[PDB]
């Protein structure tokens, strides 16, 4: 007995547990196609409106459940669409499986209609790019791709000639290897290195703990070394929630998409612990130049003393040495580097909901920011995509560690927030959604609006049209010699097009508008997709990396003039705290 | 005396005559862009919404012109975006130089953010694909990729460091090769090859004359050939409008994008004399097997012998060519095989224009299409999707030499409409231009439709909604054994989608509305663009591959039910014709 | 009626007029050769010892006759080891076929032995790189891979899982398009832009011609341009020969593979007619910096304007062109340019002869190449290894039209000095060949030294043996700061060698030696490879691009020092003769 090649394929995706696939039908795909119509109870095909959107989802997929993404691409064009959401599962190390169609293995190599060798297209953005040749084997090659991608933490692409899928093989010989997949017992943190590491943050003036995405399991033990230690906190801009943003001693993110007491700490700090976290601005801004004496705590030997010379580095799981720490200290009573830190995040946060808080008038970012936050479940996903918005998120939500949120943090593709938002309520339906997107990120993906219908995903998507991209525009300014340019445009009004593809939505341009319809939109959102259009000002957000407060570091002009554009007359600068507090 | 290199690096550009060039900005190409913002008044920048458009664009403008296009994009996202395009330009084998931005040279291999070695990313689509690394040497590096993208037909790719642009380099050092370019003066066309090449194919009982673009220099000798001679005429779908689809010996194009006389006299022609054509179903179709000589006459060694076992293989230009044979030749009286061709092309036309002429009820693609006919203007430029558009535009479109039509002939990527068109009305303001796409397609590319009201192009958008992939529906009809998958989906109203980025439009979906909103389109298009959603059955259009007429080749059953579906009850296989005229 | 699949592409190969491929077998590549070995009467087989030197030999086949190369190797480790002659063929711009052993389809992607996805190995230097997956479509796969390689000049590349070949497929289906072959046409110049190309010509005061191998059938055209308008000649060092070496007013090439006549007059000119061209070396040595009118003549539209801004440019093929300029053009008197040109030319050979006229003592390069210009035969055929060879073969040799020279001309592959001897003497039996080779590049390939006696081929091996890699010394000596590194090691006797590979052989050390040697060689050459090791001195080779002989730019301390050095007591600096004829040195 026999079982048809693409139907073996199928239960190697069942077998290792995955639920929905995206991506467009063509000939070339067309039995794969055939192979999952026969299988839909067990797996959910997802059929989007552009190939990238199914790429970003698989990769957003991954992100989200550490479960592997499932993709997929006709021949030619169907595939190379994907690259944007490929590169960003490279990036963001996260395990996808990619198929391309391919032409029956009859015609391949004849340059025929939209035939070409398709394994040189792929060689760059995969951990793993096989062409299949053989009908019997390819079981074994989709269970190979799919090992390898969870193994390496990247893309696996497989090439699949039409013709293999339909091809019958033996019903007994292919398997699945998903039963023996299984996570590694460590050894506890290496002790010596460890108590070590220790006294030299305890014996520090002015310590930071600074964090990123590999400390997602160590919150609770983040904020207990915070408080008893008296240690401020400080994260990568991804690692935002994983200590509550209301903890008082969280500082933010450093650089750009970035909260100011971070950047201030940060350059004053004689000790970092530097614990689960790669920060890719780390050299170029030169983030480390005053400190001391630095200190890593890492799962992975690529990293050990990659980001700067580091005093010591332990190789370890981020939450099992910080519950190490803890265990051997005890309460620290308050400092003056703790008061002032404490003293120069409430200073920050009461200039932020000072924007949140104004009720009428022309609408701005900070509003409609805060607007989300109103409606927001304590467990709700942000999707985020990629410009202002990560700047103005990052500052404004509330999010702890009940939250989750996405973007495309190091490739940085516009255009996510959509297919993320997608992915969120597929894994999670019971769960609020949010995509926040510029427009001009929106406008990038705005046809897979369809697709939160067709498949009645009730995301609340938000678009912030501003009629730029400010982001770069921003940039413009502190670079360029000449005139603006491409970083103005005209209006898109995303609630007609969400009309267009049959999804209720508002669109707003005034403060006092937003309750109303922030709570519809809420309401909607039970059942179905929603959009909001919010016009918003072209007002540049506080650039966080160019602060002008300090009157030693600051002339008397560029401080007023700072102070007015920013609308930050009652900022004061961390210089003020420290000598309040007689450092 | 110094200039910036950027600056530079765009009188390089001036100096090769490019008139625009398409992207979106980012920091990583923003000294690109700086010097493009001191030069508007030479060279026209035209933002896009989605790199992909750019990149499609690019293309489409040297289809069009046959002069460089230029598109970029933006470090990591910005440049895989351009994929599409570029794979559109290698196998259109068309000049495009893509531009990418990249980290600063201090920066460059220190994991930055959007910071990746991006070279191996283009080596594959490009025929030259450099890391600039010194700006005195960037306008040559510039110029070099410019001379190589027309030398070989194909894509030139320079990954750009943003420092670069913004050093000084000496004024008077760099220069532009374009000065140099010229077009080769060639021997005419081997006396003895062509004379034993015309003997073959007047000896011939049942000739075809097959020709592809590479004869687009030859519609006038074609014809006269064909006149004289009495030996129909046949062409690959991208060379539908050489000769003007009026005359009646023009047959169509062979395989599916085809039409019905010329898929059966094909199947019985004794020599084919094959044109500047490289058909890429020729041997997967087994298009030639009944052929007894195969002569060719094409410009590339590469070609010759390629695509069958060939006879008589004439390496020359196709015009010289086919001029040489015709003054070797005089008039041949009408033969059966001629009237049999001329009595067959005479009843297929009936049968389009038996669709057309519908006057009431539901909508078809086939009289959409007679709506446009109606409004064009006789030089007309179509850019048409990729789907049934292909073929039905193929079928009902009335070209003439005057016209131009292009798609993406082979790497087939579905979104090409809207860019193809913004092109078209760039370098053509004062002729009339069409975008002719199915809703899947214009769904992945809809954003830019915002461009053509950003940049006043005006464009008559044709959406043809079917709610389907129709195109991929009809081959999972004849391939898979399950039900249907990805191919039927819901509605998107683009007269919608339209309105949301300011563009006048309508929505029908009844064959008597077409007149009306055809001309208020015409006229609109005088000055703004324009869409018509047209909202069209499911009907499957006649597959010219599968027909069921010849009660000598199929059932009556089969052939009954092929009748009653394709509204085919008038026509008549060739040898019905045959028969007639006696053979 | 059934053929298999290995069969029918030998038989595509056959069709083609494949006389003679290289490689080493693997199981992965056993199918192939069960095809060859049935073919053996009418397609020859050659097995070398390691696969570099059949992708060299194959490389080397193509710029000999003009017909493509074949070589191949197995799988992972066989294909891997044809990448230097691989990359020669690409960057010489030659067609090659190079065929890849794969794992059969059933065990493809299994990550069993040896077996990897091949296909990104050859991306980077193939013009066409596939994988096999059909036995059937296998004929045209290498069909097409045949001419593409010939259309586009380069490298096809085809990896073959090794059950296709062993398949049945039908007799009847496949075919080659060898019977459709044709060159690409060559495109003719424009009438007014060549009348205005030779009044720019003619109007310089200080006129040059500046050819390279595009040139290569326009001998006549320049030698007698130069003659009737007096008009010096230079060419690019692979060039040299498209006009006999004794022409007197041929300056020779530019840069260091070089020629002080070429360099000097370089400087000085103000017209440079730049035909078939494309000398790699021409912005980065500011070659053109005060030329005032560039003149360019190339049949590949890539080339015009490439290495210089052009005043006019001509899409041409160069002995059309030329000629259509030599008819509209008549005798020409004498000018002291010429007059000049022409006494720096006779100093420079004079200096030369010096150096090859010594009879008795310590052996230099330049003795052992004068000995072999008086054993060879008119028409030698010359395979040049890579170091200083190129520099000394380029000043001594006294090439014709007759002759044929090939290196590794801008990969500059070392060890090509064997395999292109290989595949001279099996296209040209009857010529005489030469392999001239420093020790460090006959080291890389000395096995296949071997492969000339397996298959009896009288290849006549000179090797330089200065135990040093001394074009790096050199380099060394004028770029770093620290001591010499990596360019003086151990002696080999490559006499032993020889004898270890059962090749007759002479070891010689002494300028007297040399006449009896290489008689004795000559006649062992009519029947059998020889070898000869010439152990020479570490004198470094005049630097061309270093001249030290004018007081106007150089110290007298400097002067001193050169002409010491290099023996060059006798050599004038191009101004004397410019000073003599009343110009300037510009
Ligand atoms: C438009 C835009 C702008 C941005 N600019 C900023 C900015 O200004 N500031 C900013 O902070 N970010 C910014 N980013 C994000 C930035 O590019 C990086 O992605 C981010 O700073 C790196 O975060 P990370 O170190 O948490 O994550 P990663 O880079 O994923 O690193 C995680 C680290 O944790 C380690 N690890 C994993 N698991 C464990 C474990 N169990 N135990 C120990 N170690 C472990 C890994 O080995 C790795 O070193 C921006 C993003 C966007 C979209
Ligand atoms: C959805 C879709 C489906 C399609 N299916 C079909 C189909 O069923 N039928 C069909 O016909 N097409 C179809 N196509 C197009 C098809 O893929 C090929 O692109 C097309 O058939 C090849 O056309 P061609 O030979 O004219 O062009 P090219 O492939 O560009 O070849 C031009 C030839 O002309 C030669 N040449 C160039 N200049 C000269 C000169 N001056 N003199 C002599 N020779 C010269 C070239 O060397 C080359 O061989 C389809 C397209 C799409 C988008
Ligand atoms: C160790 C070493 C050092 C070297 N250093 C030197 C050096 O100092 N000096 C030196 O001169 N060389 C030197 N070379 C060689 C150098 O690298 C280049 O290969 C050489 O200068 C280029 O020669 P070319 O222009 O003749 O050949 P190619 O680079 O092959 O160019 C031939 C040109 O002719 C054109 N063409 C072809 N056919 C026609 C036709 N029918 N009509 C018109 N145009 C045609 C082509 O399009 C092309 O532009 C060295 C080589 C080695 C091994
Ligand atoms: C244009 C742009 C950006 C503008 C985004 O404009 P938006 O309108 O979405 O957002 P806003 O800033 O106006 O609120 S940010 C981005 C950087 C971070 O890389 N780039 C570059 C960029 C360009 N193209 C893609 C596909 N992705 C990218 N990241
Ligand atoms: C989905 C699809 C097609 C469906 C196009 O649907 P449309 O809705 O645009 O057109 P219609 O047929 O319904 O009128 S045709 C195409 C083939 C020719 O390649 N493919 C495959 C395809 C898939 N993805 C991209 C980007 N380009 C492609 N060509
Ligand atoms: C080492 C060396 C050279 C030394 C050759 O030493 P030889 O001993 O062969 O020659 P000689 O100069 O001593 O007479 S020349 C060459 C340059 C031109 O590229 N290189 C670099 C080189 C290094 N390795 C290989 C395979 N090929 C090369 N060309
Ligand atoms: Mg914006
Ligand atoms: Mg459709
Ligand atoms: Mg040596």
């Amino acid at each position: 007995t026999n079982i048809l090649a693409g139907a073996a394929v199928i239960k190697v995706l069942e077998a290792w547990g995955v639920d929905h696939l995206y991506g467009i039908p063509g000939g070339s795909i067309n039995s794969i196609m055939d192979a999952l119509s026969a299988e839909r109870d067990r797996i959910h095909y997802i059929q989007v409106r552009h190939e990238e959107v199914g790429a970003m989802a698989a990769a957003a997929d991954a992100k989200l459940t550490g479960k592997i993404g499932v993709c997929f691409g006709s021949a030619g064009p169907g595939g190379t669409h994907l690259m944007n959401g490929l590169y960003d599962a490279r990036e963001d190390h996260v395990p996808v499986l990619a198929l391309i169609g391919q032409f029956g293995t009859t015609g391949m190599n004849m340059d025929t209609f939209q035939e070409m060798n398709e394994n040189p297209i792929y060689a760059d953005v995969a951990d793993y790019n096989v062409t299949a040749v053989n009908a019997a084997t390819l079981p074994h090659v989709i269970d190979e791709a799919i090992r390898r991608a969870y193994a390496h933490q990247g893309v696996a692409v497989v090439q699949i000639p039409v013709d293999l899928p339909w091809q019958q093989i033996p019903a007994e010989d292919w398997y699945a290897s998903a039963n023996s997949y299984q996570t590694p017992l460590l050894p506890e943190p290496d002790v010596q290195a460890v108590t070590r590491l220790t006294q030299t943050l305890l014996a520090a003036e002015r310590p930071l703990i600074y964090y990123g995405i590999g400390a997602r399991k160590a919150g609770k033990e983040l904020e207990q070394l915070s408080k008893t230690l008296k240690i401020p906190l400080m994260s990568t801009y991804p690692a935002k929630g994983i200590v509550a943003d209301r903890y008082p001693a969280y500082l933010g993110s450093a650089n750009r998409v970035a909260q100011k007491p971070a950047n201030e700490a940060l350059a004053q700090a004689d000790v970092v612990l530097f614990v689960g976290n790669n920060y890719p601005f780390a050299e170029v801004s030169k983030a480390f130049k005053n400190t001391r004496y630095f200190l890593q705590i890492d799962i992975d030997p690529a990293k050990l003393g990659k980001r700067h010379k580091t005093d010591i580095a332990v190789l370890a799981d981020a939450q099992k040495t910080l519950a190490a720490i803890l265990a051997q200290v005890s309460e620290r009573e308050s400092t003056p580097w703790w008061q002032a830190n404490l003293a120069n995040v409430k200073n920050w946060r009461a200039y932020l909901a000072s924007l949140e808080d104004k009720q009428e008038g022309p609408l701005q970012a900070y509003q409609v920011l805060r607007a989300v936050n109103k409606i927001a479940e304590p467990d709700a996903i942000y999707s985020i995509d990629v410009g202002d918005i990560n700047l103005n998120a990052n500052r404004h939500l509330k999010l702890t560690p009940s939250n989750r949120h996405i973007t495309s943090n190091l490739f940085a593709t516009m255009g996510v927030g959509i297919p993320g938002a997608i992915a969120a309520k597929l894994n999670y339906p019971e769960r609020q959604v949010f995509n926040l997107a510029g427009d001009g990120g929106a406008s990038m993906t705005m046809q897979d609006l369809a697709t939160q219908v067709q498949y009645h995903l009730p995301v609340i998507n938000v678009v912030f049209t501003n009629c730029q991209y400010g982001f770069i525009k921003d940039e413009q300014e502190d670079t360029n010699q000449n005139d603006f340019i491409g970083v103005e445009f005209n209006d898109i009004d995303f609630s007609k097009i969400a009309d267009g593809v049959h999804m209720q939505a508002f669109r707003v341009n005034k403060i006092e508008q937003l309750p109303d319809v922030f709570e519809q939109a809420k309401a909607i959102a039970q059942h179905e997709p929603v959009l909001i259009d919010a016009v918003i000002t072209g007002d540049r957000p506080l650039p966080a990396e160019k602060l002008r407060l300090d009157s030693a570091m600051s002339s008397a002009a560029d401080i007023e003039a700072f102070k007015q554009r920013y609308e930050a007359q009652d900022l004061q600068p961390l210089s003020t705290y420290l000598k309040q507090f007689g450092l």
